[PDB]
């Protein structure tokens, strides 16, 4: 059926596809493995934000180094996550089972945070984004500490401006709850140093903030994973992932970030490879390259049948559908205020990888026909 885009009508800017690091909790990337990952040309991933966790021991963060540093040398971004404050500065004296950061703590919890910049940085890894808090609202029995939003929001009117040029980011809840952060966005002397509001999907969907947009804040999906219980290359589960992609490009995000890069249900298996759920990110990190635009595309235009459209800064548009039909779908594709003669196909399916579908012509008025293989994520890039 047919889809209606306009390049003329504008949505999120990207900033790019990222996942984490995990070294200190599981065995460290290889050199390789982030090459694979960041690397963003045939039978790479395309990622270009990693995400690593601030340990409260400071004897720990040299761990951090070499995989922060070639994600750097390769053009990415590194934003920073704490799971706790040292238990010394909780309200529970314990990394675990939440614990409260007590207000007589704020200004050393930002001495802490601040020291961890200073050393990336001199190391040659600076950050672009730190967070306050991961998942203020879980109390797990590993790392963690409970806040609420009301608790951000003075910590914010207190010690924001401390940040400097850093992207703060607030407050990654666990499932993107609003009550996190509407407190926070509420307050315009909180607000001022917030840049990202960042949340995660667990037991939820991507959905669309507008307080936070309306504030001028990038949305960021900073973790998530589906169904761990899975090989990353059942396709039946990493379809799904194309499914949740498309979902947070629509909610205006700016940013999706994976949780471990390299795992049993990861981008990359534990052999380094490439693994279906990585293709399909790749369907989209590898083609929406930071700084592109997300514009006007009928998202809907048959029954199992989503796509999202962007313009890139170097004037290419790129179309991702997912298909979860198990049939051929035919896109009759109209487009306005563009300069596109026509687009080469690429697919990711349970028997491609990113492979190439052949070219269709795009007529003067703007008209072309594409097909969906079933059961596909598919990324139309124009030449």
């Amino acid at each position: 059926d047919t889809v209606k885009i306009d390049a003329n009508v504008n949505y999120q800017i990207i900033q790019g596809f990222g996942g984490m690091s995990g070294v200190g909790w599981i065995n460290d990337l290889t050199t390789e493995q982030i090459n694979t990952a960041y690397g963003s040309g045939v039978g790479q991933i395309g990622l270009s934000i990693m995400r690593v966790r601030i340990d409260p021991d400071s004897s720990k963060w040299n761990i951090q180094l070499p995989s922060a540093r070639q994600a750097v040398s390769l053009g990415a971004k590194i934003m920073a996550t704490p799971w706790s404050p040292p238990a010394y500065m909780k309200s529970n004296n314990s990394l675990i089972n939440g614990g409260r950061l007590l207000p007589a703590n704020y200004s050393a919890y930002t001495s802490h945070l601040l020291d961890f910049s200073k050393y990336m940085q001199t190391n040659g890894a600076p950050l672009y984004a730190i967070s306050i808090q991961n998942e203020p609202d879980w109390k797990p029995d590993y790392e963690s500490c409970e806040w609420s939003g009301d608790e951000f929001k003075s910590y914010l009117k207190s010690q924001g401006s401390k940040f400097g040029s850093l992207k703060v980011i607030v407050a990654e809840s666990l499932g993107f709850n609003p009550a996190l952060t509407d407190p926070v966005l509420k307050d315009s002397d909180a607000s001022k140093y917030v840049s990202i509001i960042g949340g995660h999907l667990y037991g939820t969907t991507p959905k669309p903030y507008p307080l936070a947009q309306n504030a001028g804040k990038q949305l960021w999906m900073t973790e998530h994973y589906v169904d761990s219980k899975q090989s990353a290359n059942n396709w039946t589960s990493a379809i799904e992932v194309g499914t949740e992609l498309n979902a947070s490009m629509v909610s205006n995000y700016s940013a999706y970030v994976w949780w471990y890069i390299r795992r049993s249900y990861g981008l990359l298996t534990e052999d380094g490879k490439v693994s279906k759920r990585g293709y399909v990110m790749s369907q989209y990190a590898r083609f929406v390259r930071p700084g592109a635009l997300r514009i006007q595309a009928t998202e809907n235009p048959q029954s199992n049948v989503h796509l999202t459209a962007y313009k890139n800064t170097d004037g290419k548009m790129v179309i991702v559908a997912v298909n979860t039909n198990d049939s051929d779908q035919m896109l009759s594709l109209n487009i306005s205020n563009a300069n596109v003669t026509k687009f080469e196909k690429y697919s990711t399916s349970a028997s491609l990888n990113v492979e190439y579908g052949g070219s269709s012509q795009v007529d003067s008025s703007g008209k072309a026909t594409v097909w969906l293989n079933p059961l596909s994520v598919t990324t139309f890039v124009s030449k």
